[PDB]
């Protein structure tokens, strides 16, 4: 049960002692990240522990995390760690490994280019609009508004305009065949009694594979898939270049293999996976720092309102004009990296900036440590939007602020999220303003589960600036 | 169950119809050998199968060959096909993977030179007189001989002497600890119903790695493991320089990371396990060949005593002079290659010759079928060793005759077998002759098993020259 239990203490690497058989996974208990930054004080900069018998490797040295992340990323740091029993899904782009993720990241990287990206701003912003007539009537009826849904709903309809051309309302219809398959399409919960079951018995995955059991619902892979190929086939017989699912065929029509029917299928719903409930998630975020620091919500609606007077629509180029709105969008991401961990297989034996690391230990950058470690981050615990004033947002080390990882292998869907989230805050600050209630959890919690998100779910009063 | 098995009919390749889940395993019942000439009449020159899940493309075009066995041999067909729960005999250089693989090639390359084979012929020849007073015993008293034992007690000889400078008479001492362990080192009968049981539950090799359950006993390797770290430890502080563990220990003290003390016990167990059972086989076929061709029997007589009057010792320039030898060792290995299949698997998506090959795929040389083959053999079930002599030998494909397969991961043992077997046959035939008994299985048969061994034991009349 030990069998590699020991493999850090013969390197004289530091770290918590493992147990037989679950490795330190017990300390999850208060979760990842307060698990990391109590292993960055103790341990330092650099430290080991098993996740039952996978080594993991935990760096914090910036010069370290550019090697694993930009620099020998293809050589040696090339793919994620296996999580589950994935299916057809292994062909998704974050899910992909070595060759096959580099053929699929250049056959997808043009579909997420600036000029692509500003083709889809009027879809977007169109649900902005929807996002007000939903929220005009949740604060004309001063009944207290849960973020996670507003927003949740907006995030979908983003998504399904976006990726397939299927313009819905989908808080007025939360009846309609696609928003009830993608609204189970939740982030993965690897603190959840079965993803920490496979990290203990990770010699169970392939049993799983073999009895076509899936971590992503076969049942919404399947609808998709055949909407898909629905969609195509009709799709052909007008408008078009419109959505992902549009770019996406027509680079089928170009050096790499064009995407296969099922590749294409797969990426159309990795797509809807990252975006949707992480999308909700930090716009949630964003209005609860908005909500305890009225100044900043405040300084925020003027500066909307001096780029948009006469609550004039945003567009492609104001959305990047304002400032302030950058700095608070980065700070929430500061607080609430989604992500928590960065995380690359090390494929070889490497000495990197003077450290050997053996093949097969899974290297961890601690997004969430260093995002509020004290030796970078002055008051790290405070909503402080002014750190990225352009007088100040020099002095942030890229490799200690990652909220969308680096290298060839980070975030590709980073300008749409960020454009995405920016346009849905413009509209609403323009029309609305956010208080805190009674029953406003404040100050806000974070689980001890595995995904960053609330402990309880943010609800805040609203009222029309009208 | 069939995931995987509308592969072939895809890539327009033909194939025996699979079962779901078991694949085309059925068709093992008369075994590899008679299944792959079956194959090879009925579909031609290429053809696919399932054993399970995996699909296994076997190629018969010697062209081919050569691209997967030397060409692109590094970069896509660099390693075999996983086999079982290994343990520690993951790094044994045979089942090593990659780069790993190149590290330990090279490492052990020197080890296999003629000037160290050379080095070691008198140590070898010592054990051909202990051959002769076995033998001459079991003569002298004329009972049938089963040959498998008086080889295996040479075989097994010459092992110790040479791999760890351990000199017994294993037939005189078959309760000595080191021939009770290494007895029990017998090659894998992979159509065996444990390694069948792999072939279609593969998901379970992990958790059999789990549980420390190896194909290799798991008590034998302790005992050798301790025995080596013994022989060191020991053998520090003379002569040396004798045998291999010497050799290994040698090249710990040299731009490769030099053999760590497991990977030098693995070696020296992979060594054993390779050459034991196999010298020995194929010493039974030489000789059964021998006895139901008495005039190829004499005509070697003869050449032995031409080089060597008076049963001169055989020298290691004496035995690269025989040239008649050279031609019953190399035709009794056309009819008897015990490896049966050469394999690799494909790492990549590669193009050959013409041919989309698939990443995952396990490409497949049917050794025994293509030395069988009409096509390239006149009488291909005659003993006929004149199809080596100096004249005819140059109308011989090397990519069809492979007993030791080719290319950078061919057989490191070859010059060191080939010498073996030799100096066993001259000192044998020098002193005896081999006639057939009532008893002797004519025409042999081959096993319906996973080895290349007879179906019954060969056993002969063996009469003193003197
Ligand atoms: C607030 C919004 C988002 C955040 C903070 C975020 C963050 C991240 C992070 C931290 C990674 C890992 C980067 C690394 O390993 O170096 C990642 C990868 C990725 N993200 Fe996002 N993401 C967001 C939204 C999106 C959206 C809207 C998409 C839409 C397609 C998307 C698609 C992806 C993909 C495909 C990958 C894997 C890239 C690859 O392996 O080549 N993300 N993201
Ligand atoms: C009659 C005697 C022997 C025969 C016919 C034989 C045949 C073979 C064959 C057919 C292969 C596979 C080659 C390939 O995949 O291309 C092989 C590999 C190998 N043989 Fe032998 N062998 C014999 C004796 C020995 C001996 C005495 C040793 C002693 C060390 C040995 C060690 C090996 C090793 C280590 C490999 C794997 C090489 C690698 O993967 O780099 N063999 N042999
Ligand atoms: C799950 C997925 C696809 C992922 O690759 C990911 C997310 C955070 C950290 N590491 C990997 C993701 C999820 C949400 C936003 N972006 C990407
Ligand atoms: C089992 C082993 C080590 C092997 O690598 C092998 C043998 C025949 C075909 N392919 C591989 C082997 C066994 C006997 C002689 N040489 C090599």
């Amino acid at each position: 049960g030990t069998h590699s239990h020991g493999l850090f203490k013969k390197l004289g690497i530091p770290g918590p002692t493992p147990l037989p058989f679950l490795g330190n996974i017990l300390s999850y208990h208060k979760g990842f990240c307060m698990f990391d930054m109590e292993c960055h004080k103790k341990y330092g900069k650099v430290w080991g522990f098993y996740d039952g018998q996978q080594p993991v490797l935990a760096i914090t040295d910036p010069d370290m995390i550019k090697t694993v992340l930009v620099k020998e990323c293809y050589s040696v740091f090339t793919n994620r760690r296996p999580f589950g029993p994935v299916g057809f899904m292994k062909s998704a782009i974050s899910i992909a490994e070595d060759e096959e993720w580099k053929r699929l990241r250049s056959l997808l990287s043009p579909t997420f280019t600036s000029g692509k990206l500003k083709e889809m701003v009027p879809i977007i912003a169109q649900y902005g609009d929807v996002l007000v007539r939903n929220l005009r009537r949740e604060a004309e009826t001063g009944k207290p508004v849960t973020l996670k849904d507003v927003f949740g709903a907006y995030s979908m309809d983003v998504i399904t305009s976006t990726s397939f051309g299927v313009n819905i309302d989908s808080l007025n219809n939360p009846q309609d065949p696609f928003v009830e398959n993608t609204k189970k399409l939740l982030r993965f919960d690897f603190l959840d009694p079965f993803f920490l079951s496979i990290t203990v018995f990770p010699f169970l995955i392939p049993i799983l594979e073999v009895l076509n059991i899936c971590v992503f619902p076969r049942e919404v892979t399947n609808f998709l898939r055949k909407s898909v190929k629905r969609m195509k086939e009709s799709r052909l017989e007008q408008k078009h270049r419109v959505d992902f699912l549009q770019l996406m065929i027509d680079s089928q029509n170009s050096s790499h293999k064009a995407l296969s029917d099922l590749e294409l299928v797969a990426q159309s719903i990795i797509f809807i996976f990252a975006g949707y409930e992480t999308t909700s998630s930090v716009l949630s975020f964003i209005m609860y720092e908005l909500a305890t620091h009225p100044d900043v919500q405040q300084k925020l609606q003027e500066e909307i309102d001096a780029v948009l007077p006469n609550k004039a629509p945003p567009t492609y180029d104001t959305v990047l004009q304002m400032e302030y709105l950058d700095m608070v969008v980065n700070e929430t991401l500061r607080l609430f990296p989604i992500a928590m961990r960065l995380e690359r297989v090390c494929k070889k034996d490497v000495e990197i900036n003077g450290m050997f690391i053996p093949k097969g230990v899974v290297v961890m950058i601690p997004s969430y440590a260093l995002h509020r470690d004290p030796k970078y981050w002055t008051e790290p615990e405070k909503f402080l939007p002014e750190r990225f004033s352009k007088k100040n947002k020099d002095n942030i080390d890229p490799y200690i602020y990652t909220p969308f990882g680096s290298g060839p292998r980070n975030c590709i869907g980073m300008r749409f999220a960020l454009m995405n989230m920016k346009l849905a805050l413009i509209r609403v600050l323009q029309n609305f303003s956010f208080k805190p209630c009674k029953e406003t959890q404040i100050p806000l919690k974070l689980s001890l589960g595995g995904l960053l998100q609330p402990e309880k779910p943010v609800v805040l009063k609203v009222e029309s600036r009208d």
